[PDB]
């Protein structure tokens, strides 16, 4: 029910958590401005905070022509995060034997949509103790989240993240089924939305608010410089803490 | 700009504070259909929720024959009459054939477009005669840009008093989806966007009303029973809270 | 076991050969109601294929509420009179208002129950009463199963003179798509089951569904519009799957 | 119009209709050769060209524990086996990148999962291996979305290409087959196949009929001995299709 990453602590019941940074480690300079500028914000407001991205990007279009950094150097950009930041680190691991050195240095790994149902890369994940984020299938209804979650405890790991990115709603287009929150719910296990995966600036707002309506561990966000954080999360915080406040 | 309706004393707007459709599916009884209004309008009066009572007076898009479908136009139109009188407060029921759309509209001070039908003309044209306000019910096959064209026929049939309301989306078979980024869309329209958060589909309504509300929506559309109507009370109190938030954000 | 629906000298079933419903959208004029079917009886004679004329007399849903709606009912009658006696052919037209029902079934053959109007109870029981031949159209968000309930409503008002027609399902937004398997689910009911061609799209496009339907063993095909290589590949079609043996 | 030959076998879609038939996975080495031998008897004796079909691993499921498979290496000598004893192409699924290369070593044509048709590591692997490559189509993505996965595909190394439809997603837990695909995916000009088994009783029936109307490259099956298709009865059934495909492609 509450999972904690340092000294933050995720819960359905807690104040919403925000998971924010980037699509891909462009730079070693990137990281450290996107993630500074994210502490700014979230320390103002209040708000728990963990640095967002991947150093792989599978779903590119040549042989090789830009994954990100890779494996080694990821690595040492969320390291030197993790320093001058004192902040806990999310990324997203693709093949089984990458997931022991990550989880070493990534306090949350990521499990992609995509990949899900691959037992090897699951067990692989939930052997480093390090929690577990599932990403939910564009084509997976939330029933389907509790066999992911089985394999996970069965492996031994029982910090696991849920995190809704919306079903898949005819051709190309997708739709957030927000009843699915509720069902995700009954697992226990904290639940997150993806914002900014879903899918001007205005619907991302708006489906971040009707997210947090549904009572949410934490949130999703690929924001790029944005730098117009502040009115949007402090709307969020806002409505979270009534939303919380609730019986 | 963003459109303003007014009715009964009542101002109906997307930035303005919600108002409630609230009744019963259909008027089983004189008496019934009063209790449930007494009820709604004490909550309502409370947490300064413009109310409206809402109830058909015939359930023709009936699944079965025999089955209970209500006590008719003429009898009915009575029994609205009656908490019109009572209560002093606005109705709103729907109309189904285009020639009861005038006598209806008499009495009630808005009529609701059924979804099956918002496509048909005769009818569309019979409600913009009688100068009421139309809520138009969004049909589970027609998309938010869609709702332009049922807009549209409405306005060149000589009525600008116009509601949209959201019921669902098609999901599979025997399944709705509400997209939440529907409501934005339609908003672009101006006029008036509700919720239906009962036809959409208990506690599933709660979230799921909630999950409307911050979208910003001029109200909500639901329905209730003494076989739910006790838990009425505790539901609103949320809704208007989390209401009062998303309004007043800048 | 499997319903024969006979109009005129015409046999329609699910094992029997399939039967066109094919004309036109809306009666634009006599004259070009009169050409189409004199082109439709003469393709339709010259190959083995019972034909029937389709055509509405009010279009009730037009976009606008100035655009042409048709003939209406008398005058609307009065051309499928014509029809009748030169090319001694059934009809089939659609009816929106209850009090039609008769005056429409004095004239037409068979009638048709729209989508949308599909649940009204007062316009079905008022077509069953009239004992002509219901033509059911099944609504794209209906699923296949529920065609029952019709069914059921039109049996009990007293007519079983019954034909389910399929114009596809809702896919997403504005997308139909046409669930194969539905032919098969309705086929159990028992009823003569035809397919939409036409109103299952928004080319050579409708050629390949006319086929793809046609290949699930059907009671006939509704089309409006060489016509007669289109009809005599299907006609062709229709023979071999309607001699398979059960597997 | 593209035509992937293999071996002694034409496969497109101008052509007579591929099987692509076998079984889920191989369940063990004698049951492989059971499944295969009869498919070979119908294959011959209805003149359909054939091609057996089965995974060595099942690397998705729903419980950790017990079976996915004979795995790579041993799955590989039942491949072999089959393809000495039968004088017949084998085609199974790639699931990661490392495995392209020994898969190809023995698998005429490999088959790129549908979950991850999308990422680049397998698809550029599998395109290098030159062998015959069928990316099935993902349940999530509209059938104009094939051309990149074919355009990393050829761009790669490899234009040797099969594009398989196995089903749209439509609504939670629950699929639709859009007849549409075959032709916006034919645009593409490479053969294209039909899943009847992953499209979901006697209704697989129905469905190949459905596709085969289509003017379909060729198709996949899956039967058993016993289900926990039938194996015995794919004769009459699988004539019903010949005669079906000899009908659509004779059309003009």
């Amino acid at each position: 029910k509450i999972v904690r990453v340092g000294d933050i602590q995720i819960g359905n019941d807690l104040p919403f958590v925000l998971f924010g940074g980037m699509n891909v480690l462009e730079s070693r300079d990137l990281a450290m401005q996107v993630c500074e500028e994210y502490v700014r914000v979230t320390e103002k407001l209040g708000i728990p905070y963990v640095f967002k991205a991947s150093f792989d990007k599978a779903n590119r279009s040549s042989i090789h022509s830009f994954r990100g950094p890779g494996l080694e150097e990821g690595m040492k950009i969320f390291e030197e995060i993790k320093k001058t930041f004192k902040v806990p680190v999310i990324t997203d691991v693709h093949e089984p034997f990458q997931a022991q050195p990550v989880a070493e240095v990534c306090d949350i790994i990521q499990l992609p949509a995509f990949l899900s149902r691959q037992t090897d890369l699951v067990v692989a994940m939930a052997r480093t103790n390090a929690v577990i984020n599932i990403k939910k299938a564009q084509f997976l209804a939330p029933q389907e989240m509790k066999h992911i979650l089985t394999k996970c405890e069965e492996a031994g790991n029982d910090r696991l993240i849920l995190c809704e990115r919306g079903s898949s709603f005819g051709y190309n287009n997708l739709v957030v089924d927000m009843l699915g929150f509720g069902i995700m719910k009954q697992f226990e296990y904290p639940v997150f939305f993806d914002v900014t995966h879903a899918l001007r600036r205005a619907q991302v707002t708006d489906l971040a608010k009707a997210g947090l309506s549904q009572k949410l561990a934490g949130l999703f966000l690929e924001a790029h410089p944005l730098n117009k954080l502040e009115a949007f999360l402090s709307q969020l915080k806002q409505l979270d803490e009534l939303i919380k406040s609730f019986p």
